[PDB]
């Protein structure tokens, strides 16, 4: 979509969402690893098994 149904959806847990969103913003000055996992909800996020 174009609203929030592209990052804010199956996102039941934010401890993983926010982080991969804030960390992603902090990882510019501090953290150095690459982890883009917020706007994605592949069968590894939306689906917990």
């Amino acid at each position: 979509g174009r609203r929030r149904r592209s990052v804010q959806w199956c996102a039941v847990s934010q401890p993983e969402a926010t982080k991969c969103f804030q960390w992603q913003r902090n990882m510019r000055k501090v953290r150095g690893p690459p982890v883009s996992c917020i706007k994605r909800d592949s069968p590894i996020q939306c689906i917990q098994a």
